[PDB]
């Protein structure tokens, strides 16, 4: 079974560009919720039930088709919130290997983040930003829901190893920001993690 | 050019089932938006420009390939609002051939309320839960983002004549209830608009 795993900081640790009650709700309902129907649903799936959900997510077509949809959105919304998680922290700058690479496929960091809003701003409904990391080449791409690229693009539309993402569903910043969305993503500037960021484009897998 | 429609009631007079506070955002702000880009996207299109915008979303095959999206989504956001803002009114009482109609095909009111309470909180991540006129039968359905039932199946997984309807994204119950989507779709009950809804159920079109 998934277990909701604690943040690796207070709820009020991202203020004051992300809002504590947010963050509380955000962990304690939203993605409690994803733990317990993928917990549910599991329960009748011994084989799978033991996978670690980044690797479940990767095998959604090997489950019976009564199953596969609700796995998709909740095994894929622990994975997604998991990440998300790790991904924020005040404090850290753009820098190292991770830097080179983005002014590499980029052109610089500033149009990288331009390329990045964009993507985030113009997914309609709810969905995710990524930057992630496919052909030994960065790019940006964003998923409908609780998709991931982890998932491929026969699924999710999009396909790579994701580096760091943005959570657009508008419960993740509508008590704050309500219907500006694109001050949310100025915003996530100020808190994105760019040690976490730079480990897993280091780990690549 | 489409004109954003003035509400038929001040911003609090579906208290205390829906909040004034949303009310206000989602209508000068949302709807705005919608309309806005609706109008942008019509300014080199007169042939489509005159049409009332639910005849519009009936023929979004029709329109140029870089155009279908963006309209789909904008003036299907403003068809699905402006039904939404006569939806809603306290005080009316479920009667007349309407009741009958849905005692007939659900059974009984309860069973409908239960159908439609289910369509509703089952649709994942932004869409709009709907009772429509199939023929001569009603259903409950439920749609993405800003799809609607009147843009076919092929487009929307959906068809028929909307006769109510309940917006699911966020933003319509965030501010109030949060992540309690259930409680929102319970409160709905004392303000959807019986009349409105009896008269779109005679009209047929
Ligand atoms: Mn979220
Ligand atoms: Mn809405």
């Amino acid at each position: 079974s998934y277990t909701l795993p604690s943040l690796p900081y207070a709820y009020d640790a991202l203020e004051p560009h992300f809002d504590k009650q947010t963050m509380e709700i955000h962990h304690t309902k939203h993605h409690q919720t994803f733990v317990n129907n993928a917990n549910a649903a599991l329960e009748s799936l011994p084989e799978f039930a033991n996978l670690p959900v980044e690797e479940l997510i990767t095998k959604l077509d090997q489950l019976p088709a009564d199953k596969k949809t609700v796995l998709r959105n909740n095994a894929g919304g622990h994975a997604n919130h998991s990440l998300f998680w790790k991904g924020l922290k005040k404090g850290t700058t753009l820098q190292g290997d991770l830097k080179a690479a983005i002014e590499r496929d980029f052109g610089s960091v500033d149009n990288f983040k331009a390329e990045f809003e964009k993507a985030a701003a113009s997914r309609f409904g709810s969905g995710w930003a990524w930057l992630v990391l496919k052909g030994d080449k960065l790019a940006v791409v964003s998923t409908a829901n609780q998709d991931s690229p982890l998932m491929g693009e026969a699924i999710s539309g999009a396909s790579g190893f994701p580096i760091m993402g943005l959570d657009v569903w508008e419960h993740a910043y509508y008590l704050k920001f309500q219907n500006r969305r694109p001050d949310y993503i100025k915003e996530f500037w100020n808190v994105v993690n760019w040690d976490e960021a730079a480990a897993r484009f280091a780990a690549k897998k």
